[PDB]
C-alpha cells in the first residue's frame, strides 16, 4: 500500500496554474507521471487516476432512480424513432446549399429539440426552450432561467391533462415530490443538450474534414435505405455511420473529465484512495493515449474493427461510465446522432468556410470556438 506521486506546480494553486493555461494539454501529461498521481488545486488535494484499467475501476466501484431506466432502455427508443428521423430529415431542408451553417447555434437547437420532442410531446417547447438554454450555456463559458423554469412547470403542468401512453421520461417522472420532478426534467435537459450538442459540432467537423468517410456513409446509407429518408430501422445497419461517430467521440469528446469521491479508504493500482477523497480523471486523455491506441492522434473510423478493436483495452472508450453513474442516454444519444450524421450524409457534402475556427474551446464541454461549414450538394 503506497500513496499516489505528487506532480510538479507552484505557491497557493500548484496544478491550478498549469490546468488553467491548458486543460487539455495538462491532463494528457499527467499520464505518464504514474497510474496515479496527486495533485494540488490550490490548499486542497486530490487524486488522478490516467490509467484505463483503474479507470474502469474506478467507475464500476459503487464506493465512489430506476425511474430514468424505462425511458431510456433500447425498448424506449424505438418509440422515440418518429421524432428522431423528423428532426433529422428537418435539418436536411432547414441547412441549404451555399449558406453556411453556424454550428454552435445550429447543434444546439437540434439537441435541444431531439431531446424535448422525444423525452416530452405535445406543447411545443420549440424555439423557446432553445434559446434559453442559449442564453444559459454562453453565460458558463466566458432572463433566461426565469424562462425555463417557467416553461419547465408549465410544461409539466399540461401533461397532467392527458399523459396516457407517454412512456417519455415526463410521464415516467409524474409515476414515481412536486418539485423534485420540474428540477429532475431541468436537470437531466440541460446537461444532455449541451452534450449531444457539442458532439454534433464535431461531427460536422468530420464529415467536412474527412469527404472519403461522409460518402462512404452515404454509399452505406443509400444501400440499406435505398432512397427512403433514413429511419431507426436502418441506423442499426449503418456501421460505418457509426464508426465514425464513435472515432469523432474518441479524440473530441464532449465529456473530457469526470470526477469521484472515495466514500471508504480504498486501493487502486496498489495505491491507497485515502478515504473521503476526491478523485478525476480525463476521458480525454485516455481515448487518445498513445499505449492504448496504435495511430494515436489519427482520425480512422475503421480502428473500431473487430480485429483491431480487439487490440484497444477495455474501459479506453468509453464515452459514457459502466457503474450506475452511466449515461442513461447511451441508446438514446447513439440512436439520434446516427440518424442525423446519415440523414446529412447522405444529401450533402461537408465543407468548412475559411475563416472558421475548430480549435476546441475547453469549457463545460469541449467544443469548437466558431466552425463553419457549407453543405454543397451531393448528386
Ligand atoms: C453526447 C452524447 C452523451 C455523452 C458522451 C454522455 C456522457 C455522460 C457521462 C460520462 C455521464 C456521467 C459519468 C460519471 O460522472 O460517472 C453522464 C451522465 C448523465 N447523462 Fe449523459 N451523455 C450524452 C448524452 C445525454 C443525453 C442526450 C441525455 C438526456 C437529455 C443525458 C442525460 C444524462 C443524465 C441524466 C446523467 C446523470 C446520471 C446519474 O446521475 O448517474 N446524457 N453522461
Amino acid at each position: 500500500r503506497e500513496p499516489p506521486v505528487a506532480g510538479g506546480g507552484v505557491p497557493l494553486l500548484g496544478h491550478g496554474w498549469r490546468l488553467a493555461r491548458d486543460p487539455l494539454a495538462f491532463m494528457s501529461q499527467l499520464r505518464d507521471h504514474g497510474d496515479v498521481v496527486r495533485i494540488k488545486l490550490g490548499p486542497k488535494t486530490v487524486y488522478a487516476v490516467t490509467n484505463p484499467e483503474l479507470t474502469g475501476a474506478l467507475a464500476l466501484n459503487p464506493d465512489y432512480r430506476r425511474t430514468i431506466q424505462p425511458a431510456f432502455r433500447l425498448d424506449a427508443i424505438p418509440a422515440y424513432g418518429p421524432i428522431m428521423e423528423e428532426e433529422a430529415h428537418a435539418l436536411t431542408e432547414r441547412w441549404q446549399p451555399g449558406k453556411t451553417v453556424d454550428a454552435t447555434s445550429e447543434s444546439f437547437r437540434v439537441a435541444v429539440r431531439v431531446a424535448a420532442r422525444c423525452l416530452l410531446r405535445g406543447q411545443y417547447m420549440d424555439e423557446r426552450a432553445e434559446r434559453l438554454c442559449v442564453a444559459l450555456a454562453t453565460v458558463f463559458r466566458g432572463d433566461a432561467l426565469a424562462d425555463l423554469h417557467l416553461l419547465v412547470d408549465e410544461i409539466i403542468a399540461e401533461r397532467r391533462a392527458s399523459g396516457q401512453k407517454p412512456d417519455d421520461l415526463l410521464t415516467a417522472l409524474l409515476e414515481a415530490g412536486e418539485q423534485e420532478i420540474h428540477d429532475q426534467v431541468v436537470a437531466i435537459l440541460t446537461p444532455g443538450s449541451e452534450t449531444i450538442a457539442s458532439t454534433i459540432m464535431w461531427l460536422l467537423q468530420a464529415l467536412a474534414d474527412h469527404p472519403e468517410h461522409a460518402d462512404r456513409i452515404r454509399d452505406e446509407v443509400e444501400a440499406v435505405t435505398g432512397g427512403r429518408p433514413v429511419a431507426f430501422e436502418d441506423v442499426r445497419k449503418l456501421r460505418h455511420t457509426g464508426n465514425v461517430i464513435v472515432e469523432a467521440m474518441r479524440l473530441r469528446p464532449a465529456v473530457w473529465v469526470l470526477t469521484r469521491r472515495a466514500v471508504a479508504e480504498s486501493e487502486l493500482g496498489g495505491y491507497r484512495i485515502p478515504a473521503g477523497a476526491d478523485i478525476i480523471y480525463s476521458p480525454y486523455a485516455i481515448q487518445r493515449d498513445p499505449k492504448s491506441y496504435d495511430d494515436n492522434l489519427e482520425f480512422d473510423p475503421d480502428r473500431w474493427l473487430p480485429e483491431r478493436a480487439a487490440n484497444v483495452p477495455k474501459y479506453a472508450m468509453k464515452p459514457f461510465s459502466a457503474g450506475k453513474r452511466k449515461c442513461p442516454s447511451d441508446h438514446f444519444s447513439m440512436a439520434q446522432l446516427t440518424l442525423i450524421t446519415a440523414a446529412l450524409a447522405t444529401k450533402y457534402r461537408f465543407e468548412q468556410v475559411a475563416g472558421s475556427n475548430d480549435a476546441v474551446r475547453v469549457g463545460i464541454t469541449l467544443r469548437p470556438h466558431d466552425l463553419l461549414v457549407r453543405p454543397v450538394a451531393r448528386h
